[PDB]
């Protein structure tokens, strides 16, 4: 599948979302360059304010714009499915407070990278950093491991994410995730990925919005 | 001094280390703009392999090249000891493990402006997330407090690195930093703080130990103004 992927891609995300009873929705328009691994997005929020803070939406809001180096094209999963796409599932478990549950679909549209999303977020307390909005703008993980899952024919994995917040503490969220390919026709080795995430505003941007800049590269000690 | 920043830098690093006894040295070659608070760099081990992993030299190897907002231009302490420059000396101790011991004077050689540091870490251990580099190749985002020192006419900041460890956990590097201009006026700053984002990537036309870095630093904290 690493095919379309060669050169500048235009990547739309759209993403219906419904934490505590709070429905919003996100679009997120821009392109991504997986010959050098980045990323360059902006997303707003359509339906006003984000009722959590942007950095919780990062992990949701295209894996397959990570730049494969050329002796580890055979760990590549999110191309082969591609321009089918695959199906990305994920539960997200804020420690001492809520939990995400997001259901995603990655695929080609014409031209066009699509990611869309929709998103369940439940049991959420206040204070806390996701509604009580205390998560500082900006993003840290790594490294994601991702492992193969041949009894779904697709690729599983688990990493925890910390969100730093702003009084100094951390808060921690626990990933967990599953995808497969819709259609049929492509199984990678223990390998992990390097994204590196930066964010921004549009000053000329009077809404609710985060630019989004990232480098993903694989890369494994095996 | 800020005049001087109005543009694209070109910047030169030198950092020379000594860690439990291993000897290196580092070459850095780059340019910044601190207009837009970007600061891209390019850094190369001239002795050979790296004794330490790059992201515990990534502190040390220009914050006059942060982006400060309009309306705190007059709190820019880093801008305003140019071209002349100032001395940045830091203690930075890792928790459970050894200290890096910096002493870096940054000042404007002809129209580059120039880093040259010196390094001494003592009391680190073999089998240890830094002499065992179990550090993972990246950096995490971070809010450092400036404050200012009227008893030195210069600057003190204290901080906490996190560095990614491979096995899911967190190497705490504790950071003491204190800035003196040489004297020779300069702008002694209220409290604010800046916030730095910084990616670390490769040169695969590179066969030599080297880190590709790429930085923001934004400075915020500060009430209109
Ligand atoms: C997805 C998007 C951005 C990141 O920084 C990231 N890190 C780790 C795992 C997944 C992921
Ligand atoms: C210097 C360069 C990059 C960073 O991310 C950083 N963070 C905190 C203090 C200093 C510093
Ligand atoms: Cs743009
Ligand atoms: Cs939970
Ligand atoms: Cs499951
Ligand atoms: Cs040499
Ligand atoms: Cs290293
Ligand atoms: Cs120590
Ligand atoms: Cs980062
Ligand atoms: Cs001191
Ligand atoms: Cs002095």
């Amino acid at each position: 599948g690493e095919e379309l992927f060669t050169g500048v891609v235009p990547i739309l995300v759209e993403l219906d979302g419904d934490v505590n009873g709070h429905k919003f929705s996100v679009r997120g328009e821009g392109e991504g360059d997986a010959t050098n691994g980045k990323l360059t997005l902006k997303f707003i929020c359509t339906t006003g304010k984000l009722p959590v803070p942007w950095p919780t939406l990062v992990t949701t809001l295209v894996q397959c714009f990570s730049r494969y180096p050329d002796h580890m094209k055979r760990h590549d999963f999110f191309k082969s499915a591609m321009p089918e796409g695959y199906v990305q599932e994920r539960t997200i478990s804020f420690k001492d407070d809520g939990t995400y549950k997001t259901r995603a679909e990655v695929k080609f549209e014409g031209d066009t990278l699509v990611n869309r999303i929709e998103l369940k977020g439940i049991d959420f307390k206040e204070d806390g950093n996701i509604l009580g909005h205390k998560l500082e703008y900006n993003f840290n993980s790594h490294n994601v491991y991702i492992t193969a899952d041949k009894q779904k024919n697709g690729i599983k994995a688990n990493f925890k994410i910390r969100h730093n917040v702003e009084d100094g503490s951390v808060q921690l969220a626990d990933h967990y995730q599953q995808n497969t390919p819709i259609g049929d026709g492509p199984l990678p080795d223990n390998h992990y990925l390097s994204t590196q995430s930066v964010l921004s505003k549009d000053p000329n941007e009077k809404r609710d919005h985060m630019v989004l800049l990232e480098f993903v590269t694989a890369a494994g000690i095996t």
